[PDB]
Protein backbone atom coordinates (compact mmCIF):
# COMPACT_ATOMS: atom_id res chain seq x y z
CA UNK A 1 0.00 0.00 0.00
CA UNK A 2 1.26 3.98 0.09
CA UNK A 3 2.09 5.06 3.44
CA UNK A 4 2.84 8.90 3.73
CA UNK A 5 4.55 10.11 7.15
CA UNK A 6 3.55 13.64 8.12
CA UNK A 7 5.06 16.21 10.36
CA UNK A 8 5.64 20.09 10.61
CA UNK A 9 8.69 20.78 8.37
CA UNK A 10 9.10 17.81 6.77
CA UNK A 11 12.92 18.52 8.03
CA UNK A 12 13.43 16.14 10.52
CA UNK A 13 10.54 13.57 12.42
CA UNK A 14 8.93 12.38 8.63
CA UNK A 15 11.85 12.35 6.95
CA UNK A 16 13.39 10.09 9.47
CA UNK A 17 10.21 7.98 9.80
CA UNK A 18 10.44 7.07 5.80
CA UNK A 19 13.94 6.25 5.84
CA UNK A 20 13.99 4.47 8.65
CA UNK A 21 10.70 2.68 7.80
CA UNK A 22 11.82 1.98 4.13
CA UNK A 23 15.08 0.15 5.56
CA UNK A 24 12.61 -1.86 8.13
CA UNK A 25 10.27 -2.51 5.35
CA UNK A 26 12.35 -4.33 2.80
CA UNK A 27 14.58 -5.96 5.92
CA UNK A 28 10.49 -7.44 6.72
CA UNK A 29 9.73 -8.13 2.84
CA UNK A 30 7.21 -5.47 2.89
CA UNK A 31 5.58 -4.65 -0.13
CA UNK A 32 4.68 -0.98 1.16
CA UNK A 33 5.40 2.61 -0.86
CA UNK A 34 6.50 5.13 1.14
CA UNK A 35 6.64 8.66 1.32
CA UNK A 36 6.48 11.59 3.76
CA UNK A 37 5.49 15.56 3.54
CA UNK A 38 4.93 18.15 6.36
CA UNK A 39 2.19 20.38 6.86
CA UNK A 40 4.18 23.91 6.72
CA UNK A 41 6.87 22.40 4.76
CA UNK A 42 8.93 24.84 1.88
CA UNK A 43 9.65 22.56 -1.17
CA UNK A 44 13.49 22.39 -1.55
CA UNK A 45 14.57 21.93 2.18
CA UNK A 46 17.11 19.51 2.73
CA UNK A 47 17.20 16.70 6.68
CA UNK A 48 18.15 18.77 9.13
CA UNK A 49 22.18 17.81 9.88
CA UNK A 50 21.04 16.40 13.23
CA UNK A 51 18.53 14.52 11.65
CA UNK A 52 21.44 13.17 8.89
CA UNK A 53 23.70 12.43 11.59
CA UNK A 54 21.84 10.58 13.67
CA UNK A 55 20.54 8.38 10.96
CA UNK A 56 24.19 8.37 9.60
CA UNK A 57 25.37 6.55 12.51
CA UNK A 58 22.99 3.62 11.84
CA UNK A 59 23.84 3.36 8.44
CA UNK A 60 21.29 5.22 6.71
CA UNK A 61 21.54 7.40 4.27
CA UNK A 62 18.58 10.37 4.55
CA UNK A 63 18.83 12.46 1.53
CA UNK A 64 16.11 13.89 1.55
CA UNK A 65 13.63 16.75 0.12
CA UNK A 66 11.27 18.40 1.83
CA UNK A 67 7.87 18.39 0.45
CA UNK A 68 4.22 20.26 1.47
CA UNK A 69 1.31 17.79 2.10
CA UNK A 70 -1.32 18.24 -0.55
CA UNK A 71 -4.86 17.28 -1.67
CA UNK A 72 -3.22 14.46 -4.19
CA UNK A 73 -0.91 13.09 -2.10
CA UNK A 74 -3.76 13.10 0.26
CA UNK A 75 -6.19 11.29 -1.92
CA UNK A 76 -3.83 8.63 -3.18
CA UNK A 77 -2.64 8.06 0.61
CA UNK A 78 -3.91 4.57 1.94
CA UNK A 79 -2.74 5.24 5.22
CA UNK A 80 -1.48 8.72 6.92
CA UNK A 81 0.31 8.44 9.44
CA UNK A 82 0.99 12.29 11.40
CA UNK A 83 3.62 12.77 14.13
CA UNK A 84 0.85 14.80 16.65
CA UNK A 85 -2.40 14.92 17.70
CA UNK A 86 -2.32 18.75 16.34
CA UNK A 87 -0.96 17.36 13.30
CA UNK A 88 -4.24 15.77 12.26
CA UNK A 89 -6.19 18.33 12.96
CA UNK A 90 -4.14 20.71 10.62
CA UNK A 91 -4.51 17.77 8.12
CA UNK A 92 -8.33 18.26 8.97
CA UNK A 93 -8.29 21.89 8.05
CA UNK A 94 -6.22 22.48 5.32
CA UNK A 95 -7.41 19.19 3.09
CA UNK A 96 -10.23 17.17 1.88
CA UNK A 97 -12.41 14.88 3.83
CA UNK A 98 -10.10 11.79 4.93
CA UNK A 99 -10.12 11.16 8.86
CA UNK A 100 -10.53 7.83 8.04
CA UNK A 101 -6.93 7.00 6.53
CA UNK A 102 -5.42 9.96 9.29
CA UNK A 103 -3.82 8.60 12.18
CA UNK A 104 -1.19 9.34 14.70
CA UNK A 105 1.75 7.02 14.57
CA UNK A 106 1.71 6.25 18.25
CA UNK A 107 -1.79 5.66 17.71
CA UNK A 108 -2.41 3.29 15.00
CA UNK A 109 0.53 1.06 16.54
CA UNK A 110 0.26 1.61 19.75
CA UNK A 111 -3.71 2.27 20.77
CA UNK A 112 -2.54 4.89 23.00
CA UNK A 113 -2.61 8.67 22.81
CA UNK A 114 0.61 10.37 22.08
CA UNK A 115 2.71 12.58 20.20
CA UNK A 116 6.26 12.27 18.67
CA UNK A 117 7.57 15.50 19.81
CA UNK A 118 9.47 17.64 17.55
CA UNK A 119 13.51 17.62 18.16
CA UNK A 120 14.54 20.75 15.95
CA UNK A 121 16.59 22.93 17.14
CA UNK A 122 17.00 20.34 19.88
CA UNK A 123 20.99 18.90 20.31
CA UNK A 124 22.51 15.63 18.49
CA UNK A 125 20.81 13.67 21.42
CA UNK A 126 17.48 14.91 21.15
CA UNK A 127 17.60 13.41 17.45
CA UNK A 128 19.11 10.46 18.42
CA UNK A 129 16.31 9.94 21.00
CA UNK A 130 13.82 10.76 18.40
CA UNK A 131 15.33 8.25 16.49
CA UNK A 132 15.22 5.39 18.60
CA UNK A 133 11.43 6.28 19.61
CA UNK A 134 10.61 6.24 15.93
CA UNK A 135 12.45 2.80 15.50
CA UNK A 136 10.82 0.91 18.15
CA UNK A 137 7.22 2.49 17.13
CA UNK A 138 7.85 1.21 12.99
CA UNK A 139 9.34 -1.72 13.92
CA UNK A 140 5.98 -2.75 15.60
CA UNK A 141 4.38 -1.05 12.10
CA UNK A 142 6.18 -3.54 10.06
CA UNK A 143 4.94 -6.35 12.14
CA UNK A 144 1.18 -4.80 12.33
CA UNK A 145 1.10 -4.50 8.39
CA UNK A 146 1.34 -8.37 7.91
CA UNK A 147 -1.95 -8.23 9.58
CA UNK A 148 -3.27 -6.57 6.55
CA UNK A 149 -5.32 -7.91 3.63
CA UNK A 150 -4.12 -7.24 0.14
CA UNK A 151 -0.69 -5.56 1.52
Amino acid sequence: MDIIFVCTGNTCRSPMAEALFKSIAEREGLNVNVRSAGVFASPNGKATPHAVEALFEKHIALNHVSSPLTEELMESADLVLAMTHQHKQIIASQFGRYRDKVFTLKEYVTGSHGDVLDPFGGSIDIYKQTRDELEELLRQLAKQLKKDRRL
